[PDB]
């Protein structure tokens, strides 16, 4: 579920969906880009 990082710019209808949900939990090769996301999933960003 694209979310776009916690906070890579400003903007608001456009977005480069630099965040990836991953249902579970974060994982090597990613780098977490929000403390949280939503209350039932994260959002971390592979690698910038």
């Amino acid at each position: 579920a694209a979310c776009k990082c916690d906070d890579e710019g400003p903007d608001i209808r456009t977005a480069p969906l630099t965040g990836t949900v991953d249902l579970g939990s974060c994982n090597a090769g990613w780098e977490k880009c929000a403390s949280y996301y939503t209350i039932i999933a994260d959002c971390c960003r592979k690698k910038k």
